[PDB]
């Protein structure tokens, strides 16, 4: 007696994603009993245990028709030991194979039932209209990153024969374009960086196609150091920054603007000095302008004070569709006294519903063990014991990144908090990031998954 199991999977039954490439994985025996003289097993493909399969687990899945490539299959079971030797499972992808859920048993001659997804042109088999149950707000530094890669993540939830597929965002923020003084150092213009340039000139290939999969994409707006920015305009600078943002999301199609509340290097005495007070003027103005589309506000340790008081009868939470702030890896709660993880008191904004609040902002750094148990305590003893419900409906990754050497762990979870709490536990649904683990996918540090093409 012994188990056939993966070598790199956990699941009894693997499901491996197929988006138009091959996909592999070993898999070896494991005997319930140490072998008492060196024999060599062999596994093979049986597809007539699919049937079988289908009435225990309720599921609808065909036996995969494609080319599979079995290499290594002699097991050599060494006595004493009680794990054999690994085989190699190679699945071909061709052109010819449809976009479902496939079966293939592997049995020795225990079984082992590998399940391949062959993805469509657009999304894995099974995907569904249905919408995520939360805002899912993701960054992507167009300096290192292909915004696209937003349509290639996605949240497998569920367990088979109620397995769904729905894209991981629903929100994108294009990092990034400054603000600075114009030429003649008086009024305040867009500057846009070499990166976010070709973007934005090709929004055909790079935004259109993400509008088309449900996202809402927008453009981050950040400071460039001339202590010129959204807190400090007066009432001819104010005009010109709201006609121009309003032309720029125009020109390029865009859902909205997400105000980076940083970088500016506002000087701390003079006559130009960032105010509340003219930063609620301002959105005030941009929404006037922009009328339905998004206003976001991302808040840092550079922004102003008085926020969390009205400002000439103006609360910024009444005018903004989305809050959040720069304090990563660590759920604020600015609604919270007594709070035991540390008083947030400095991010509340005036008039803003909890649940317009990005609580948790996630960022790609490894953790310390404090800073882990931070993260985690927080998220949890809020959302659930302390009953902030509200603050589980938007969640924020500043800057979907690189998997890379030393940020496996954060990168293994920092894009799922938000289906963890709203699907895992608020629910009964299990929730997985696709294509995450295996070659190609976006926790292989050697592959980039949608890499910069310009």
């Amino acid at each position: 007696l012994g188990v056939l199991r993966s070598a790199n999977y956990a699941e009894d039954n693997p499901l491996l994603e197929m988006d138009h490439k091959n996909v592999s994985d070993e898999c070896m025996l494991t005997l319930t009993k140490p072998a008492e003289q060196t024999i060599t097993y062999t596994v093979g493909i049986d597809k007539t245990l699919v049937g079988a399969y289908n009435g225990k687990n309720g599921t609808n899945y065909t036996p995969f028709p494609g080319d599979v490539i079995l290499t290594n299959e002699q097991l050599k079971l060494e006595k004493g030991k009680q794990e054999s030797s690994k085989a190699h499972l190679e699945f071909t992808y061709d052109k010819n194979l449809a976009s479902a859920i496939y079966l293939l048993p592997l049995i020795v001659k225990q079984t082992i039932y590998y399940r391949i997804n062959v993805w469509d042109e657009f999304a894995p088999a099974e995907y569904t209209t249905e919408p995520l149950v939360f805002t899912h707000i993701g960054y992507i530094d167009t300096e290192n990153m292909n915004p696209l890669i937003a349509n290639k993540l996605f949240y497998k939830l569920g367990r088979e024969p109620h397995l769904s597929y729905v894209h991981a965002f629903s929100v994108i923020n294009l990092l990034t374009a400054t603000v600075k003084y114009d030429q003649s150092g008086s009024m305040p213009e867009i500057s846009y960086n070499k990166d976010i340039s070709y973007v934005l000139g090709h929004a055909k290939k790079y935004i259109m196609p993400l509008q088309a999969q449900g996202h809402k994409v927008c453009l981050t707006i950040k400071g460039d150091g001339q202590g010129i920015g959204f807190s400090n305009l007066n009432a001819t600078q104010s005009q010109k920054l709201v006609y121009d943002i309003r032309k720029c999301l125009e020109i390029y199609g865009l859902d909205g603007v997400n105000l980076y509340d940083e970088d500016f290097s506002y000087k701390k005495e003079g006559d130009n000095l960032p105010s509340a007070a003219n930063l609620c003027n301002f959105v005030t103005a941009l929404r006037q302008a922009i009328d339905d589309k998004l206003i976001t506000y991302a808040m840092t340790e550079e922004s102003a004070s008085g926020l969390d008081q009205s400002q000439n009868g103006i609360e910024l939470g009444k005018i903004v569709d989305y809050a959040w702030t720069n304090q990563f890896n660590r759920l604020v709660n600015p609604w919270r006294e007594d709070n035991p993880f540390g008083d947030d008191s400095q991010w509340k904004i005036a008039g803003l519903e909890q649940t317009k609040f990005g609580a948790l902002t996630s960022t790609l750094k490894s953790l310390s063990q404090e800073e882990g148990e931070l993260m985690e305590g927080s998220i949890f003893d809020n959302i659930l014991d302390a009953g902030y419900m509200d603050l589980a409906n938007v969640f924020v990754v500043n800057s979907i990144a690189k998997v890379v050497a030393g940020v496996e762990t954060q990168g293994a979870t920092y894009l799922l908090w938000g289906a963890l709490i709203n699907y895992d536990v608020l629910q009964g649904i299990n929730p997985e990031l696709v294509p995450g683990l295996g070659k190609g996918g976006y926790l292989d540090i050697h592959s980039d998954l949608c890499p910069k093409d310009w």
